[PDB]
């Protein structure tokens, strides 16, 4: 049984992602949150129950990566500095999960914060969306896996990562942008930094994988790629009009869904399949290059 | 769907957990290690032999529990507080294990190293005890697992963390008790302060899980857990006699293992087996 040898390397790249994800190492204690709360109690009501739920649903989606798409695709690597790589990226799922809590703390009440976990558990669409993602993992809970299986958990967890966290992350850097709620902004622009790299890092490894699948494997899991992409975008459509009509933003936060679309797509090596905000462009500002 | 919600506690100690795992973090550059060289070289071929093969031994063991052995039990678990405390640990096993090559790229040429790892893949007291420990954790492998099966994957996790570790965490706080590789044995002593809150946690969570089965399958992996406990003894009695006859310390190690096998029982809640005796002095030294 073999044992992670970091003097031979294994690949020409995971070395330099564990090396990153170390040196981006940060935890909820760093930021005070308190700050934000001067211009947390200018909002309207409407903007402020938009943000508690796309933090909720945010908190979601971390919570599923580092307990579910992290552990379950690094399990099947055969690649033991790839799936070191893998097994902290997930711990770092557990810290941008616990660093909403934190945000949560300083805003909200502890029966309002209640509330919006409440709603979270029960909302059809994120429920709908988190059990897409999740299904691809699950497949995974067997002894041996194909590679198309792997395959597409990895894209997945790609999609995860470089595009539906955004239709939440769009709100704190929107205020951000405009000099509100900055330390928060501060926070979730750590958290971006974070999933960049583990978006492109999966991705690295979904393309290794499906270099070795023969060709009508990948034109199937090509084919379920694009569906994919497609399913989750008509349930993030969905998802906008949900919690941004109120506020008049659906379009803008559309237009930033079908970028970082794209960026999962090319993080796949893939075309971009469809066509950023000024004021989210300046929240990312303090990632900028990025996007 | 449920996300993990830290303002109301899922239980009593993730927190507390959560907070030192963090408390505790470090990585590979912290330490340098190329001070040890000039007493690495007072130590004879037999004993940086051995030096090797216990480094190799316990990277295998860190390299299955941080991808296998975490992964497994975390991603069954339903109280996401103590899920996000083992992807924590888990990463962390990855850190422990990245740290001995470092130690090996200071003490040992390429060429060493890449036949130390070679020994590791083909040693078979090596695959037998990793065997019989992931076997448990590959029980895991499927949609939906019982009480029971989780429960069997905590113990052989408790006693990878608190006990199989031991055989060869011996012989780095031997020898830095003695003056010698010492900042190689500040990294151990870095290790070692993990592997024990992982195995008290994990110990805990086990006795939670232990206190939700029937009483038949109680009886069931109490006495499973008894046998290992003693499967592994077995093995590891053979492992230190391959390992430390050359250095004459194999009962040294020994009574070490034992001690630890105690730890680890009571990380589960469960009386020791073992007769009970003061930790060696040298190597109480070393964790000084
Ligand atoms: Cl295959
Ligand atoms: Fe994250
Ligand atoms: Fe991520
Ligand atoms: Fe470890
Ligand atoms: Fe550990």
């Amino acid at each position: 049984m073999r044992a992670v040898n970091w003097n031979k390397k294994e690949d020409d790249f995971s070395l330099m992602f564990w090396k990153q994800n170390i040196a981006q190492f940060w935890t909820e204690e760093e930021i005070a949150v308190s700050s934000d709360k001067n211009t947390w109690v200018q909002l309207s009501k409407e903007e402020q129950i938009a943000y508690k739920r796309v933090l909720g649903g945010l908190t979601l989606l971390d919570t599923k990566q580092g307990g579910e798409g992290m552990p379950l695709v690094l399990v099947h690597l055969e690649n033991l500095q790839a799936k070191s790589v893998l097994a902290f990226m997930g711990a770092m799922e557990e810290v941008h999960a616990k660093s909403y809590s934190h945000i949560f703390t300083t805003l909200a009440t502890e029966e309002e914060i209640d509330e919006i976990f409440d709603w979270v558990d029960t909302h059809p669409l994120l429920e709908k969306k988190a059990g897409i993602i999740t299904s691809y993992y699950r497949r995974l809970l067997k002894p041996e896996v194909t590679k198309k299986e792997l395959y597409m958990a990895m894209v997945a967890s790609v999609f995860l990562e470089s595009y539906l966290f955004y239709s939440g992350f769009f709100y704190p850097l929107y205020l951000a942008g405009q000099g509100k709620l900055t330390a928060s902004g501060e926070i979730i622009n750590l958290i971006i930094r974070d999933e960049s790299i583990h978006g492109v890092f999966v991705g690295i490894l979904a393309q290794q994988i499906f270099a070795e699948l023969s060709a009508e494997d990948q034109q199937e899991v090509q084919k379920e790629t694009q569906e994919l992409l497609m399913e989750l975008y008509e349930i993030e459509m969905a998802y906008t009009e949900e919690i941004y009509t109120s506020i008049g933003l659906v379009e803008d936060v559309n237009r930033f869904v079908r970028y970082n679309a794209n960026k999962g797509l090319m993080n796949l090596g893939l075309e971009p399949k469809f066509e950023i905000n000024p004021i989210v462009l300046n929240g990312l500002r303090t990632n900028h290059d990025f996007f």
